[PDB]
């Protein structure tokens, strides 16, 4: 299920990640390998995430992508995909975000939440999940794929750490039982008007379930998630381009809002 040599593996992980770190795009990976497959691209991930944490990089959570029929149809793909988050992509509720970072990025309106207790698949279904989430996090995800005009094919993308470049937390953070993140009612303001909203049911039916297949997509590599994890588990809605200038909130349902501003 592998078509890759070590070597290439190495060598696309530093050329992906060159393309995020010194900002521009490329050209999808899959034009140069069309043989590429899922398990080379999460290979070309893991191998990214290993040289952040090389570098002194904390990995401070895990994203899931493409579990909204919104986002599914937006970006042309209806398979679910995972991707990792860096400290240095976190953005405080009501921060500055420097677009210069940045190749043509948008935002998607979340739900996150943190773990209290290992998850491990296969076979991890909603009921598994729900005594392990601690609390819930309001955040906005900036999305920023490095392949030229946002276009991509599930693979390159996830090689590309599933467009993963900043995250937003924010609004009211609290426990499980006092959200009922299945009718969670989310409305993106963008320039102060209302651009796109949903709810949390969008992800997969439930939030949840997004977190319970995480477990059993990481399971695939022998990996699960641990204690403690951050995860967003997917757009509510369409992501929306920003650009220098523009001022975001998004609006949840009993929760406060997340608030931020670009330059
Ligand atoms: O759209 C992309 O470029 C991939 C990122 C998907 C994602 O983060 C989400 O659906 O929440
Ligand atoms: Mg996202």
């Amino acid at each position: 299920n592998r078509t890759l040599t070590r070597e290439q593996v190495l060598a696309l992980a530093e050329h992906i990640e060159n393309a995020e770190l010194n900002v521009h795009d490329i050209g999808k990976v899959t034009n140069d390998f069309p043989e590429m497959t899922f398990a080379d691209a999460y290979d070309v991930q893991w191998e990214i995430r290993r040289r952040k944490e090389a570098r002194g990089n904390k990995i401070v959570g895990l994203k899931m992508g493409l579990t909204s029929w919104a986002k599914m149809a937006q970006m042309g793909v209806e398979t679910p995909i995972y991707g990792f988050l860096a400290d240095y992509f976190s953005v405080p509720d009501g921060g500055v975000v420097d677009c210069s970072k940045l190749i043509h990025p948008k935002i998607e309106a979340e739900i996150s939440v943190v773990t209290k207790a290992p998850l491990h698949g296969p076979g991890c279904h909603l009921g598994d999940v729900i005594a392990a989430i601690d609390y819930v996090i309001p955040t906005v995800e900036v999305i920023d794929s490095r392949y030229e005009n946002f276009k991509f094919d599930p693979i390159s993308v996830v090689a590309d750490n599933a467009s993963s470049t900043r995250f937003i937390t924010g609004g009211r953070m609290a426990s499980l039982e006092e959200v009922d993140l299945r009718t969670l009612g989310v409305v993106m303001e963008k320039n102060g008007e209302v651009v796109e909203l949903g709810a949390g049911a969008a992800v997969l039916g439930h939030p949840l379930s997004s977190v319970a297949m995480l477990a059993n997509l990481l399971a695939e590599r022998g990996e699960h998630i641990p204690a403690g994890t951050f995860i967003m588990t997917g757009g509510i809605t369409a992501a929306v381009p920003v650009a220098p200038g523009d001022n975001i909130t998004v609006r949840y349902q009993g929760l406060g809002s997340v608030s931020a501003r670009f330059i």
